[PDB]
């Protein structure tokens, strides 16, 4: 199919979204979905690529949000984990600042995914699967040999922890970054926030 997915969810242990107000998580999503408005912006920018080149499958909603990029587009690998990457820094900043005023917030897990052969299945569908076992401010990917190479050096990967099923068995989470991807992402987290 030639796609990556980046699909993210929030992490709700106490299941707060099945009771919270309307009035507060709309505007919530939509902050959510404008932080996540930004990232595309200035990643595509630093990637020669347009904001358009990245689809939004899904606004942000309780269950999440997807994007969804061509790999024929060059960058399209590191430009969609960048993307994912500034989204969990500003998401972070998020939740500490309304936890700190008493309002409604939640964490948020992500996961960036190609196709997954063995399962026959797209790469909308293995990121909503792998995103789904994570747990809060955490990241991983399923991506094929040719990927891995063009993105192994700029992300620290380790195998899932405790895999219980097949998308957890063949998915990596991102430990860390190399130190031009940690300035960047930074770089452009401080762009968002400040002005």
């Amino acid at each position: 199919q030639n796609t990556l997915a980046l699909n993210i969810q929030f992490y709700d242990p106490k299941q707060l979204l099945s009771s919270v107000n309307q009035s507060v998580s709309v505007p919530y999503f939509k902050l959510c979905q404008l932080f996540l408005n930004k990232s595309i912006e200035l990643c595509t920018k630093h990637y020669h690529l347009k904001a358009t080149d990245i689809d939004v499958v899904d606004e942000f909603h309780a269950e999440g949000a997807t994007l969804a990029i061509s790999t024929s587009h060059p960058h399209a690998v590191e430009c969609l984990l960048m993307v994912g990457t500034v989204f969990q820094l500003l998401s972070d900043v998020l939740y500490k600042r309304y936890r700190e005023d008493k309002r409604f917030a939640l964490q948020t897990r992500s996961a960036v995914c190609n196709a997954v052969e063995a399962m026959q299945i797209d790469a909308k569908e293995a990121a909503q699967r792998l995103a789904q076992h994570l747990h809060a401010k955490e990241s991983a990917l399923y991506l094929d040999n040719e990927q891995l190479k063009a993105i192994q050096d700029s992300y620290q990967l380790v195998a899932m922890p405790n895999p219980s099923n097949v998308m957890t068995r063949h998915a990596f989470m991102i430990n860390g970054m190399n130190a031009e991807c940690a300035e960047l992402a930074q770089n452009i987290r401080t762009e968002i926030l400040m002005g």
